[PDB]
C-alpha cells in the first residue's frame, strides 16, 4: 500500500458550492467525495476503451398486461444468459412491473443488451447503470 | 480569491490510472479534470425531482471486507424499513460486491436515502435510478 | 373395493428415468412407487401450519416457453401485492428459469398462495419454505 | 415428442384422499399431480446420484445485530462464487434479516454450502430447497 499526496487548485466558488453539496449528502470529507469521482471517472473509461469486463444494472417499469411485453423480455434475457446474473420483480400495482436486471460481461454487449430492452415497446421508464466489478479498484 | 489550492491523498493505483487517463485526453494537470469532475458531480446534484412517489433502484459495489461498510449499509437500511423493499446481492470475487437495492416512497426520501447509502465511507461506486411507474 | 385401476398419460423420456430409477430401488411395478409417492404427498400436505405472522420463499422452475406459465404466474402474483415482496429470477438456460418469491402475511394465506403457484400448469418442480422470523 | 399411456392401481381410500387434496391445492387434474410426483421423485434421485448439475436456494433468517453472522455469511459465499448465483435479502424488522441464496452446481457442493451456512450459530431458521436447472425435466 502505498498513499501519494498531491495538491490542486479548484475556483474557489466552485469549490464552496461542491462543499456544500457533500456535506448535504452525506460525505464526512472532501477527500472521500473526490475519490469517488476519480473512482466514477475511471469506471466511465473503463466502459469506452478496451476489452476489461465491468457490470451493470438494467432497471425497467412495463405493463406486464401491455402487449408482448413479457414475452418479448424473457426472449432477449435469455439469449445473453453469459452476462445476466440474475434479475430481481417488485409488483408495483396490479398492472405495473419494475424489474432490475444485474449484468456483467464486456461492455459493448452489455451497452447492446440495454438497447435492446429499453427500445422495446411495452418499456415505458428504464435506465443501465454502468458500474464496475471492483476488481480493478481500490 | 479566484484559486484555492489543498491536498488530497490517494491510493497510488488509482492515481496511476487517473494520470494515464487525462494525459490520454489532453489535460494539462490534475487541477483542471478534478475541476470539470467537480462541476458535473454539482450539476448532476442540482437537478430537482420533486415529491411524487416513485420507484428506484440504487446500485452499489464495495470491498465487503473494507471499514463497517457492510454493518453500516445494513443499519442505515435497516432504518428505512418502509422504503426499502428488497436487495439483490452478487458476489462479484473473493472481495468484491455488487448491491441493487430497490425502494419505492417519495422522491424527497428516496433521493436522501440514495445520498446517504452511495456517501457512506467503503461505497467504491453507485448510482440512483428514480422512475414514476406512470407512463412513458 | 381395495384397488382402483386408472390411466395417465407421460411424456416418453420422463417415464424411461422413472422406470429406470425405481427397478433400481428394486419395485415390483409402477403402481407400488406412485402409491408411494402419493402417500408422502399426503402426509406432507397435511401438517397443519397455524396462522401465526411469517415470512417465506417459493422456488420454481419452470419452460417460460410452455403455455400460459409465465402470464399466469404474474396475474397470480399481482392478486396478492400485499404477501408478495419481491422475485428473484435467474435464467437457466435457453427456456428454463428458477424463480424465488419472497413472501410475507398469515401463515394460513401463505400456504395457500404456494399451493396455487405450485399448482399451477407448466410448473415443472417447486417448494414453500415457510419459517417464523422469531427464535430459533 | 411422445406420450405413453399405462394404467396403476391404487388403494381406493387413498386416492380419494389425494384427489380431495390436489383440488384444495388447485391442482386441475389427478394427472398433472401425478406428473408433478414424479418429476419431484427424479429430481431427489438427480441430488442422490451422479455428478448431474443441480439447482437450489438456500433460504435463512438471522439477526444481523448479533455476533459476527453477517461477517461468517458473507465469508462463506465468496467462497464458493462459482455455485452462488446470487442472493436477495429482505429487511425483516430492525434487527431481523430474511435471506435467500441461488446455488447451481454439483449435489454434493451445495449440500456442503448449505450445511456450513445452516450450522452457523447465528442462523436461527434455514432450509435448503433442492430443485433442478430444468435441463432434463420436462
Ligand atoms: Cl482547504
Ligand atoms: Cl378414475
Ligand atoms: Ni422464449
Ligand atoms: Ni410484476
Ligand atoms: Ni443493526
Ligand atoms: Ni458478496
Ligand atoms: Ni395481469
Ligand atoms: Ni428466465
Ligand atoms: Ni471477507
Ligand atoms: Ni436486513
Amino acid at each position: 500500500m502505498e498513499l501519494i499526496r498531491f495538491s490542486i487548485s479548484i475556483p474557489s466558488k466552485l469549490l464552496e458550492k461542491f462543499d456544500q453539496i457533500i456535506e448535504e449528502i452525506g460525505y464526512e470529507n472532501r477527500s472521500e467525495a473526490i475519490r469517488d469521482l476519480i473512482r466514477d471517472f475511471i469506471i466511465r473509461h473503463e466502459w469506452e476503451v478496451g476489452n476489461e469486463e465491468v457490470a451493470g444494472t438494467i432497471t425497467i417499469v412495463y405493463n406486464h398486461d401491455e402487449g408482448d411485453v413479457v414475452k418479448a423480455l424473457l426472449d432477449l434475457q435469455h439469449e445473453y444468459l453469459d452476462e445476466i446474473i440474475s434479475s430481481l420483480h417488485v409488483h408495483m400495482d396490479e398492472h405495473n412491473c419494475l424489474e432490475v436486471i444485474v449484468v456483467k460481461g464486456e461492455a459493448k454487449k452489455i451497452k447492446m443488451i440495454a438497447d435492446k430492452l429499453l427500445s422495446l415497446k411495452g418499456v415505458k421508464h428504464g435506465k443501465l447503470v454502468m458500474t464496475s466489478t471492483g476488481k480493478e479498484l481500490v
